[PDB]
């Protein structure tokens, strides 16, 4: 562990002149980053050359579109220091300070705590949502043709490798993808990652602060609602987002969870498609293998 955090401390004092690293620890990690808490204070985001080429520019641009136009007492990265190369990425900016949202925190708060953090997230989404995105217009994103053009990429490397059952669950998702209407509706500015892992609350159990815009683009409306629909150990529940879009208002609910449903039949796809583009046999394989759970789940 000492190896990962001595050489980012020399990096971080190399690129940023006057900056003095006190103390050093790991904070988080992705397939491809590496995130640290440095003096207690600062928190680093980092990144080897991968498939960003662009990676920390865009999320950078977005923080600086935020910061200059969001009207919030929610608080989200502000960068303070950045180095982009195609080689290394690192934005640096101070920690918000707070608790993660977990399922476990949540259940122990009272039935109106869990109404005034329900009624903030549906305020930051409207307020997010509803920002005149042209001067970020840039960072628009088509997951729809994104599928298209990941299926082309299938069907060009490992598609004719893949089992009978592989191949029927992918065609059963493209015609699915083709049937549906979920990506005709509002398109808007959204974060993109919305999980409760990215959101912080104060002491008093209120949202304080949101982070990870990483993601974040002009897309469906709906894309800020799948975590918070979603059913699983990590999410809080299908009836914590049904609340929360009925809070935010004016959106079809049954198509937030359509769209989440699409979505969470994707991933095992999505997995294979980061195993070839990133040339990781190993989500290849877990991918092929989640086909095959969910197979015979039912
Ligand atoms: N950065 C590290 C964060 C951590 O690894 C994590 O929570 N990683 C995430 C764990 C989730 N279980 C994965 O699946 C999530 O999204 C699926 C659809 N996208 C849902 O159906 C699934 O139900 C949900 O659970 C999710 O895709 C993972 O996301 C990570 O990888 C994605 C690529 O697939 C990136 O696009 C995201 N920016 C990054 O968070
Ligand atoms: N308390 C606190 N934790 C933060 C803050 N920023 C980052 N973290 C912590 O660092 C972790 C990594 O940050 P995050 O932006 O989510 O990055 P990532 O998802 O690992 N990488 P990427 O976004 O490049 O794919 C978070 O899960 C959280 O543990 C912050 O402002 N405050
Ligand atoms: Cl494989
Ligand atoms: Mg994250
Ligand atoms: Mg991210």
């Amino acid at each position: 562990n000492a190896t990962n955090v001595k050489a980012m401390k020399y990096l971080i004092e190399h690129y940023f002149d006057n900056f003095k690293v006190d103390s050093i620890e790991i904070i988080g990690s992705g397939y491809d980053s590496v995130a640290y808490l440095v003096n207690n204070e600062y928190i680093f985001k980092t990144k080897f050359s991968t498939n960003k080429k662009k990676g920390y520019a865009k999320e950078k641009a977005i923080y600086n579109f935020l910061n200059t136009n969001l009207e919030t007492n929610v608080k989200i990265p502000n960068i303070e220091y950045s180095y982009i190369s195609d080689e290394l990425s690192i934005l640096g900016y101070k920690e918000i300070k707070g608790t993660f949202l977990t399922p476990e925190i949540y259940s122990t708060m009272s039935e109106e705590e869990q109404n005034l953090l329900k009624r903030d997230i549906a305020s930051f989404l409207r307020q997010m949502h509803g920002l005149d995105y042209t001067d970020i217009s840039e960072c628009t994103i088509d997951n729809k043709q994104n599928v298209l053009e990941e299926y082309i990429l299938l069907r060009e490397t490992i598609y004719n490798d893949l089992t009978d059952i592989e191949k029927d669950y992918i065609e059963s998702f493209m015609e699915r993808l083709n049937a549906t209407t979920v990506f005709e509706g509002k398109k808007c500015l959204c974060h993109n990652d919305f999980s409760c892992n990215h959101l912080l609350l104060d002491g008093n159990n209120r949202l304080t602060g949101i982070i990870d815009f990483g993601d974040s683009g002009i897309i469906d409306e709906y894309c800020d609602f799948i975590y918070l629909l979603e059913d699983s150990e990590e999410e809080i529940g299908t009836n914590f987002g049904e609340d929360i879009l009925r809070m935010y208002g004016n959106i079809d609910i049954e198509k937030a969870k359509e769209y989440q449903d699409i979505v969470e039949e994707y991933y095992p796809i999505e997995t294979i498609v980061y195993g070839i583009k990133n040339i990781k046999q190993e989500f290849i394989e877990n991918g092929r293998k989640e086909i095959y759970k969910r197979t015979y789940k039912d």
